[PDB]
């Protein structure tokens, strides 16, 4: 398993809330 | 398992809330 | 397990709240 | 002549160019 | 002549260029 | 001539360029 996540040139504003993650990677992921 | 997360040129403003993580990586991840 | 998280050129302002982590990595991660 | 210009809650981003004025008021105005 | 210009809660980012004025008021104004 | 310019709660970032004025007021103004 190979994960390559690249982000370039991002503009985030007024994102009031519960922002968990911009980029996420794992072997196993579960949201309840 | 290989994880490569790169971020370049980011502008975050007025993100009032509960920002957990910009970049996240793990073997196992669970959100309840 | 290899984790490589790089961040370059970041501008964060007015992020009043409960900012936990910009970059996170672990073997196991759970949020309740 | 009465001018009342109010602005509340504004979000301006990536406005690269020649932004002259957000709010303008005058007796006389000419653009060549 | 009365001019009342109020601004509240403004978020300006990445406005690279030749930003002249946010709020402008005059008796006479000409742009060549 | 009365001019009342008020600004409250401003967030300006990454405004690289030739920012002339945030708030401007005059009797006469000309741009060549």
């Amino acid at each position: 398993l190979i994960v390559t996540q690249t982000m370039k040139g991002l503009d985030i504003q007024k994102v009031a809330g519960t922002w968990y993650s911009l980029a996420m990677a794992a072997s196993d992921i579960s949201l309840l």
